[PDB]
């Protein structure tokens, strides 16, 4: 646990993104057992737990790779689900609120 300012920032940012997911519907992988066709359409599933595991294994080297995985959580959800669903509407809201979190966090990352 030799921390860096960058990794601390990513940890804080991930917590701020998860706070926007008040129903915790993006906290864990979409359960493939409950949805057997998910991988037929979604090439790379993503969720906040997987992102936390990547972070704790020190696999995010820059802000772009971190943001790319967040964007997968949203875009996977919009792709798989019909527009008139709780999941789709939640992904739209997360894109909006999470985008603001990422804008502020990238500004802090830029001055590192
Ligand atoms: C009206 C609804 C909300 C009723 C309902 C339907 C299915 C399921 S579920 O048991 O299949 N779990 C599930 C599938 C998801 C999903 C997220 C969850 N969870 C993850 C853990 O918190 C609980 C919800 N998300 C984010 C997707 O984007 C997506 O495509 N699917 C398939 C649960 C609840």
């Amino acid at each position: 646990m030799q921390l860096t300012p960058f990794l601390i920032l990513l940890r804080k940012t991930l917590e701020q993104l998860q706070e926007k997911d008040t129903g915790n519907i993006f906290s864990e992988p979409v359960p493939l057992s409950e949805v057997p066709d998910y991988l037929d359409h979604i090439k790379k599933p993503m969720d906040f737990f997987t992102m936390k595991q990547n972070l704790e294994a020190y696999r995010y080297l820059n802000f772009d790779d971190f943001e790319e995985d967040f964007n997968l959580i949203v875009s996977n959800c919009l792709k798989y689900n019909a527009k008139d669903t709780i999941f789709y509407r939640a992904a739209v809201r997360l894109r909006e609120q999470g985008g603001a979190v990422l804008r502020q966090a990238r500004r802090q990352a830029e001055k590192m």
